[PDB]
């Protein structure tokens, strides 16, 4: 679940809270996808 591991990633960790600045930055690239 490529698509689907980004809720999947917080369900067993507890790192949610770093989540919002690593997702921002991990998909503020999207236009080179």
């Amino acid at each position: 679940g490529f698509f689907a591991l980004i809720p999947k990633i917080i369900s067993s960790p507890l790192f949610k809270t770093l989540l919002s600045a690593v997702g921002s930055a991990l998909s503020s690239s999207g236009g080179q996808e």
